[PDB]
């Protein structure tokens, strides 16, 4: 008696990502908006769980991200019951650490945040 071996994706965010009293003093790179305000991603992605103004700190490098900024990433395309700060570039599924295989190829998706 078992189903959904991996789960959600909304629940792995929390798992890497907790949600924090009040948005700190970060500021988003992903939509490069304040914590404060809504997330950006907020119109594209429609999640019910999760929401724009939710706003939580990593378990690992402890950055503040909008969980659902998270998401919408991670949904995209990145669906392997893992997350990757897009700051830090720090992986919390995948490996704990080390780059993921090593160095990235990146051919066609390529970010450039730093
Ligand atoms: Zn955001
Ligand atoms: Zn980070």
């Amino acid at each position: 008696g078992s189903s959904g071996s991996s789960g959600e994706p909304e629940q792995v965010i929390r798992k890497y990502t907790e949600e924090l009293k009040v948005a700190p003093e970060e500021d988003c790179i992903i939509c490069m908006e304040k914590l404060a305000v809504a997330s950006g991603y907020s119109d594209m992605t429609d999640s019910k769980a999760l929401g724009p103004m939710v706003v939580g700190r990593l378990t690992k490098c402890s950055h503040a991200f909008h969980l659902l900024c998270l998401l919408a990433m991670y949904c995209n395309g990145n669906k392997d019951g893992s997350l990757q700060c897009p700051s830090c570039k720090t992986i919390y599924g995948e490996k704990t650490g080390t780059q993921p295989w090593g160095k990235m190829e990146v051919f066609r998706s390529g970010p450039s945040s730093g």
